[PDB]
């Protein structure tokens, strides 16, 4: 149109959880909940690239002490 | 103490906006505001790394169609 524009929205922030490694993502996601407010079903977690599915634990993922976690939420 | 992650928590997206150049950056400010819902003095905005100051034009910092601009919102 006159002159589109386009607006790059950035909004980030770092958690830290205290988690067993007997924990499942599962649990990992209800932990989220309490801590921002955001349901398990919308939220997306990432470790080493791989999406990490419900079902499994943090331990077959090799998750431990001081890792990083990536969690992808909407707007 | 047992075992404390770190979550990295992102949230992004892109918002398009119809500016005149005559615009300046506190009129851009309240078309945000329209657009997500955020005051125009708690959002941060910038081009080419310099932040963008709500007196000055968008012909000042040189910006036209296709231009993409960067907004960082706080967390919550």
């Amino acid at each position: 149109g006159s002159m589109q524009i386009l607006v790059t929205t950035i909004s980030a922030e770092t958690i830290r959880l205290e988690v067993e490694p007997s924990d499942t993502i599962e649990n990992v996601k209800a932990k989220i909940q309490d801590k921002e407010g955001i349901p398990p079903d919308q939220q997306r977690l990432f470790f080493e690239g791989k999406q990490l599915e419900d079902g499994r634990t943090l331990s077959d993922y090799n998750i431990n002490k001081k890792s990083t976690l990536l969690l992808v939420v909407k707007f």
